[PDB]
DNA sequence: CGATCAGCTACG
DNA sequence: CGTAGCGGATCG
DNA sequence: CGATCAGCTACG
DNA sequence: CGTAGCGGATCG
């Protein structure tokens, strides 16, 4: 599969670049691969390398380990319960380093050097941001696409807060607010009992979702390369899971479609969700494995984006081009209303795909693995 | 059709000659057929029989199957990526029969087979008889000494660049062509009865531009070498008989069925003077060849290279076999061009190469399945 | 657990000695581990390293892959069908390296590999140090001199009968006629095992091993260093199989919900110095040409022959070979692929066969691994 | 796959037995195979050899070729049209060897070019195997809520609700009265196209999909009988036998030719037959017909059993009636030869082994032309 | 997302 | 006469 | 459909 | 003690 080869090249090249920035000997790309043939990809990798090196040089530490924090969590603690969240705040305080709105790349590590949060502002190069803007605009401006049909279905008529109307941007939008999800292997609502299959959004071979994916393979390669810089075992394990889902047709239904989607799937993650013109309340993401690091990319036409992490006592500037990697099941996070239109791409995981593929899900990486 | 009958009979006769060499009961050509009508072809078939039997008795094996190698290759992996080639070389090494401390240049006819007895490479030095080599030399000289043929027109088309590693257009890069004193104009021409323009595999195929003038230089070169092409086709039938017969069937369907090609009477006229089971033939005059894989043909296609000219130091390099092969005039090499990395450095003189290769979409159009590579034992049946 | 620690360390040390022999920088054992605690084991490992390196330098190749050979075999093709064996011999011949110009019997260490570098057969003559051979001779003698041990009790049970095919392993045609110091017969040992036809219950301890101080448990206690040696050899030939067998034993020891009578099985494992599933002792029996069909396709079995005989031969027809099979000789082979037999010898002989049960791997949740390629050692 | 090896061994051994009967040098089975290990199979092969050798010595010839007959037939001419059948009877008469009661001796009908069109084999099946088949069919037709009883109540319900295009399940044909075995029709196949789903990829027959349903265990009860039938076919038409085996191997190997290929592979693993399909017709009379759903060149095999005394199979274009009592085997080009079986004085079942050419096309295996009888004697 | 492609005729 | 403008699924 | 199976507790 | 009767998916 050449797509997985491309994502490997992006990841490896990004690592060489970061190493060059650290040693003072600049990496010079000579190999004849996709990176030399596509300056947009090369430039985007260079920008991500700059931001990642800066973030790796600015590390805050909380006075507890992710393991104990996760053991105090209940299996579906998403942050709606104020009593238990106060319990968490007292048992796992921010610590002396964290007792201001940040703008500089940084990361939060636990007492045993595990990365819980990586803040990367302006990680995505303007070319790729333009590309993503165009793709999302095409998906959210179609007349009878999934988003418009859902948008009129909801006008005719927490708990399922991800599609609550109070959270969507009300006023002037050229992009249709809503939420869509894409994955080569997914279990539909209350179909979790069966084998996984392709997401409905991706099932038409020339539907709006498949073309949206075809519009952003280089953005997805960039996001995957960032993940590989932060957690290489997780990147490689996701790639192995994808390879196994491709090979072994007895793990999915409609495996023809799953294999095609994988062929145009330039990402090590299990799934990608697009949230258009919706505020995000403080929450924990409960649907993935404890150990999964998700990646958020925000874009649009706004100036006052903020991401709030209360258990770190921090607010982070969350403007177009900003990338955030985080343990979504551990870190409470939210994004208030912005002064304009916004979209978010959330790249995340399904542990059940991992056991099905026979690939262990790894524990979060320590930051020192960066420097080997 | 006399062309397809001629090459079919040449193939069958060559097989009988090789079998006689194997059993010790010499074949003696008795039938009153086209092979009796051309003593030159018969002599050349005997020489090919000698060299083919020798190569069939000297077989190296790599410790992997072509099928797994191809599954690891990407569809357009031509060898430009050195890191990817290092991955390939470590996952599919030459094996104990082929690794050595020092680079080995072979001189004896041989073949490389995979772990499942499929032929990947066949080395046949001095396969072509002096007579047929003389003929080919004369025909290629006629093509490359012309005053306003395709070769000089191409040399002028690049005249703006000239007076001013693979990559786009490497087959005609000026870096590779012979600088100095040449009797034959360096360049590349290609011939085919049915063919698709680059990027245009969406229409119906048509005749190659070189062959469209009914008395142009290309059709006249083609008419000059029907017995050399019969010999090349017969060799192919010895290495991969199903591919030979399937190519012949494809040609027959393209000839008969007129709704498969554009300009079909021209395609039929070319097929009538097409003494070859292959889809296409390319003539490369005075050009070195860098290490590459040919990525545009079917995975399972066996291509045939014939080299000639007046040079003494010819070498063909196969890195994934850890081998260099003496590649002097008259040498024939059959190889899975989409699997085998191969290149030819500059020689100390003038050289030309005839590359016979395939287009799977022609097989699809003709309704003929493309077969999987032959096992060597099928020769011995 | 000292059993698994001893065999793991023996395997690692043997690998280091073989590596030193290959590079020319001799391994020198400095660590304070199990190997220093047993100089006899260390000596035997050095001898095995020498013979293994010699065998690795003398490699014959068959012109086919084990995968294609096995795909043409039927799951219980033991060699009884002469037509089917002719089919196999014609479709999978010995090849040019094996058929043309060698002696009546081989005497030098060697191995047969397939077209994809997988090991099919490893001939290792004089592999066992004389000390360990003495030890095994004594333990097998102790098992075969008892009044009313299992060996004598089965010899009596064949009463009126005396006055391939089912039960060939104990056919009377094969056992030594005359006067024997050792009682001919067959015994089998395993920490977890299924009775024939009963792979539908939980596995339990081998019958021979259940008395806490019976003859079988003391034969096991007498040969821990011979078993550690055999296990280390196996790890040199197929490292994934060694480590996976060790994991299976570890799971059977830990997880008590896999076994019946799990305390007893735990004791057996504690004195089980071997990664193999099971061990069979064949005393004074010739062996007809056969394939062992009951184990996993990819399982490497190990045969050890001993006794006081001079004309021992192991016949592998599909390799066109006869191998000198005298006391101290070790043979590793894919029992499901390689036809092999041992004719009657001019004296008394015993064989220790170490082999596998794939259902054990399934029960322990450990996948059965693919055979290693020979270069990986 | 050991199943295909078993049927190959049965075919080869049967041929050796027939050769021994012809030369006068009896075959002696020495090989250590399934035939030596199973005396029931060996005895049954011996009986089939006796009857087949007798049938090959009694050959009638019609004065036309099967090819011209098929060329004059229309693609769905099943015999319902009396005008077309009168035309066929004038253009292809029985001929001087056949025009002129009920035959009882094993025989065969060949065409003007020695192709076998019909082989009559009375008491071909050994009593042991007939007992076995009786028991398996009785088990199939007595299951409490199995396919046959659910069909039969679907039939009573529709007859009651009322106050050929589906003649094979027409209610007039089934035995009315006292039956131990539930009348009906079932069909089994590893690769099959359901009604309404004939432009999809082939898949396993509905009857065989439950891994321990009544259909799969009926198949598990009669592998030795299925091996016997395949061996008979291999004696009459060896290329067809071997081509059916090749099609089965391709369907087993190539997982992209079928849906639910897991199930198809399991079924193939217990499919002891070179035929594409097997149908069981329990307690049903059979009107004169041609079978139109198979390849023109396909030779089907019928095995009849039960407890009846007056069984007859009618072939009008040969001007013949054939005694069709329990144990009788008939091989015939069902798409060419009109044939029918009247109601009998008791309970009866029929096992019909037949072909689907589309499976051969999918597997890339040509369907061969019917064998000539002389191929037996090579 | 820029590049790949064993080439060609329409047309200045 | 020469050469511009393809042409389009797919490749890393 | 009879045979295979590197064996064993339940019990006269 | 000694040994009868398993035991069941699968093999040709
Ligand atoms: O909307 C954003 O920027 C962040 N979104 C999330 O964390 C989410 O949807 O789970
Ligand atoms: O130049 C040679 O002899 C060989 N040439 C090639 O393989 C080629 O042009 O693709
Ligand atoms: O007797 C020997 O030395 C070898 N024995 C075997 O292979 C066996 O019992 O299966
Ligand atoms: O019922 C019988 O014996 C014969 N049956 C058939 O020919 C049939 O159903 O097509
Ligand atoms: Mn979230
Ligand atoms: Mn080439
Ligand atoms: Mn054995
Ligand atoms: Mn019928």
């Amino acid at each position: 599969l050449p797509s997985l080869l491309l994502i490997d090249e992006a990841a490896a090249v990004l690592g060489r670049m970061i190493q060059g920035l650290r040693t003072g000997i600049p990496y010079i790309h000579t190999e004849n691969d996709s990176i030399k043939a596509n300056p947009i990809l090369r430039t985007a990798l260079w920008q991500a390398a700059y931001v990642l090196e800066k973030a790796y040089r600015r590390r805050y530490r909380v006075p507890w380990t992710a393991r104990r924090y996760m053991r105090e969590l209940t299996p579906r603690q998403d942050g709606r319960n104020a009593n238990r969240e106060a319990v968490m705040a007292k048992e796992f305080p921010p610590g002396a380093e964290l007792n201001v709105q940040e703008i500089l790349p940084a990361m939060i590590i636990d007492a045993e050097d595990h990365i819980l949060f990586c803040y990367l502002p302006s990680c995505v190069s303007p070319a790729i941001m333009t590309i993503i803007d165009a793709a999302v605009g095409t998906l959210a401006t179609t007349k009878d696409g999934h988003l418009q049909k859902k948008s009129r279905a909801r006008e005719g008529e927490g708990a399922n807060w991800r599609e609550a109307l109070d959270l969507f941007r009300q006023g002037a939008c050229k992009m249709t607010p809503g939420v869509l999800t894409f994955a080569p292997a997914w279990w539909p609502v209350g179909h979790e009992n069966q084998l996984p299959g392709p997401a409905s959004t991706l099932k038409p071979p020339k539907g709006e979702g498949r073309m949206f994916l075809s519009d952003i393979p280089i953005a997805s390669a960039l996001v995957g390369a960032i993940l590989a810089q932060i957690n290489q075992p997780l990147f490689e394990s996701g790639v192995k899971v994808l390879r196994e889902l491709y090979s072994n047709s007895k793990l999915t239904k409609d495996h023809s479609t799953v294999s095609k989607i994988i062929e145009i799937w330039f990402s090590p993650f299990s799934s990608l969700s697009l949230i258009v013109n919706r505020a995000t309340p403080i929450h924990r993401d409960t649907s993935g494995p404890i150990e999964g690091m998700d990646i958020l990319v925000t874009g649009g036409n706004y100036s006052n984006g903020v991401l709030v992490t209360p258990s770190f006592n921090r607010r982070w500037t969350y403007n177009p081009g900003c990338v955030v990697a985080l343990l979504g099941k551990l870190v409470l996070h939210g994004v208030p209303e912005v002064d304009g239109e916004r979209y978010c791409m959330a790249h995340f995981w399904r542990e059940r795909l991992f056991d099905a593929a026979g690939v262990p899900f790894p524990y979060p990486s320590k930051w020192q693995e960066s420097y080997t």
